[PDB]
């Protein structure tokens, strides 16, 4: 008798791309062989948007751990990309293209995930709560859920080393040696970990930690969800490499039980 156990997969062949997603070979600044690039290819729309949909549905009956290497654009919070949305949903890549994800005020309904927010959108009440308005590289991370009507809301919390919870961090810098600590314009690991026993999804990035319960995210233990890596950018605000959000899927790892 045969039962599907955990798998660990790596590489872009396990994802289908949607919208503004393309390949960049041997990017000189990132020092790896290939990245998947968001917000470069045109899609005939002012709002560039793109998604990588994992071809396997993710079973929440079992643990998973995603280690996703991402690099952020070296660009102002008012010029660059909206950010990264790591998204779980019954919807698919085509629905995301039409309704959005978790990086703005509204998105695909009944979905949830973790966002690295790198852009200031005056229409998003979350960007105002986080004092995102600025001209540098200050962004924030948080788990996010959309309701039945599509509205995004914060879920869970930062787990600070000391003091008060804080979502903010610098998503890029003008460091002056980029070897050692966190420099968000380089490839850095985002760990997305889920423990089916505790019901907790944990995100680790930029030396910070966030947690949310799947009950508060609106995900059910017994369901299986599509997993999407997304980014978007509003054009016309900037310019070479403008808005580029890149991930190295060849050295990213995804451990899960497919379903
Ligand atoms: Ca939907
Ligand atoms: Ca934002
Ligand atoms: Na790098
Ligand atoms: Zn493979
Ligand atoms: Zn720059
Ligand atoms: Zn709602």
């Amino acid at each position: 008798l045969y039962f599907q156990g955990p798998i660990t997969i790596q590489g872009k062949e396990h994802f289908e791309g949607y919208g503004s997603v393309d390949i960049q070979s041997n990017p000189e600044d990132l020092k790896v062989s290939e990245v998947t690039r968001f917000n470069n290819k045109s899609i005939g729309k002012n709002e560039l948007t793109g998604a990588l949909q994992l071809k396997n549905k993710v079973s929440f009956k079992n643990d998973f751990e995603f280690n996703i290497r991402v690099a952020n654009n070296h660009q102002s919070v008012t010029t660059g990309a909206d950010g990264w949305g790591f998204l779980f949903s019954k919807g698919d890549g085509n629905e995301y293209l039409q309704k959005g994800g978790i990086l703005g005020p509204k998105g695909m309904e009944n979905s949830a995930g973790f966002k690295i927010d790198t852009g200031y959108n005056f229409k998003d009440p979350m960007d105002k709560e986080e004092k995102q308005a600025g001209q540098g590289f200050k962004g924030y991370g948080t788990f996010v859920k959309t309701g039945a009507d599509g509205t995004t809301a914060k879920v869970g919390t930062n787990i600070p080393t000391r003091g008060k919870a804080d979502n903010s961090f610098q998503y890029a810098d003008n460091s002056d040696t980029t070897d050692g600590k966190f420099h968000g314009q380089l490839l850095n690991n985002l760990k997305l970990a889920y423990n089916e026993k505790s019901g907790i999804m944990r995100a680790e990035y930029a030396g910070k930690i966030w947690e949310a319960n799947i009950s508060d995210l609106g995900l059910d233990k017994s369901e299986a969800y599509n997993f999407l890596i997304t980014s978007s950018q509003r054009q016309g605000t900037s310019v070479y490499a403008n808005g580029w959000m890149r991930t190295d899927l060849n050295n990213s790892t995804f451990k899960l039980t497919p379903n």
